């Protein structure tokens, strides 16, 4: 096995836990809506390689977390999540990427920009705008819905591939 340390970041309510839980769930527990940041594990085969993903579901910058800095030092790749119906969450992406750069002292950290809640008609962030932003960062952009499952595996596996290609 190869182990990957993934960190999910983004503003309050964008769907960080929903995404993480949807990926990692074994469905013994019907509904699980975590109230606190936590770490989860998932074994998956990605391109023939058996991967152990450790996924940290972080709190928004709005919440205090003592270990936030070490989380970013330990993290190998980051999913930067905003919601396509939440313009402020999109604008906040800059702050998450700056935090990661300040802590890791690097311009070249593996990351994927994730526009969540793509099941919703009430869109305020157009796909093209997010593609531009991801292009400016030199990272992939993937739209997801934790509710419909669209894009969820793709977002996480793309991040693993970014770590690999680093
Ligand atoms: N329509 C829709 N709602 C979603 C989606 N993902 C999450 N939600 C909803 O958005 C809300 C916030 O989700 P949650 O998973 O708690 O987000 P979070 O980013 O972990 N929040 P927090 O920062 O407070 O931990 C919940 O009501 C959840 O059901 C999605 O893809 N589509
Ligand atoms: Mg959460």
């Amino acid at each position: 096995m190869t182990e990957y340390k993934l960190v999910v970041v983004g503003a309050v309510g964008v769907g960080k836990s929903a995404l993480t839980i949807q990926l990692i769930q074994n469905h013994f527990v019907d509904e699980y809506d975590p109230t606190i940041e936590d770490s989860y594990r998932k074994q998956v085969v990605i391109d023939g390689e058996t991967c152990l993903l450790d996924i940290l579901d972080t709190a928004g910058q709005e919440e205090y977390s003592a270990m936030r800095d070490q989380y970013m030092r330990t993290g190998e790749g980051f999913l930067c999540v905003f919601a396509i119906n939440n313009t402020k969450s999109f604008e906040d992406i800059h702050q998450y990427r700056e935090q990661i750069k300040r802590v890791k002292d690097s311009d070249d950290v593996p990351m994927v920009l994730v526009g969540n809640k793509c099941d919703l008609a009430a869109r305020t962030v157009e796909s093209r705008q997010a593609q531009d932003l991801a292009r400016s960062y030199g990272i992939p952009y993937i739209e997801t819905s934790a509710k419909t499952r669209q894009g969820v595996e793709d977002a996480f596996y793309t991040l693993v591939r970014e770590i690999r290609q680093h």
